[PDB]
RNA sequence: CUGGAAGGUUAAGAGGAGCGCUUAGCGUAAGCGAAGGUGCGAAUUGAAGCCCCAGUAAACGGCGGCCGCGGU
């Protein structure tokens, strides 16, 4: 998110919509079932890198 | 078009298992019936080709829809 843009572990509820964005349908294609190997950060910048 | 393994299919010719007609004989008749002649004739055998398989587009040819780069 522009103003919101964060990564983290939530308990809060949320409402999926009635059909998955085209986004998503791409990410449970290749990664859904998969395994996170590492999480790493590129350097010091504000960038996470998730080996999956 | 070129090449080709199995499997399938296919001519004449080859081959005659059988069958019909005829009748010496045999039978009171009905009918049976040798040999010969004669008229058909099944299995079996039978190439290329074809089906089949492979390659080949400066061979003949052909080079999409629909929906939201993705889906179908």
């Amino acid at each position: 998110h522009p103003s919101y843009s964060r990564v983290h572990i939530t308990a809060q509820a949320y409402e999926n919509p009635s059909e998955p964005p085209m986004f998503c349908m791409l990410l449970r294609k290749h990664i859904e079932g998969g395994f996170i190997e590492k999480i790493e950060q590129a350097g010091l910048d504000r960038i996470m890198i998730f080996h999956i």
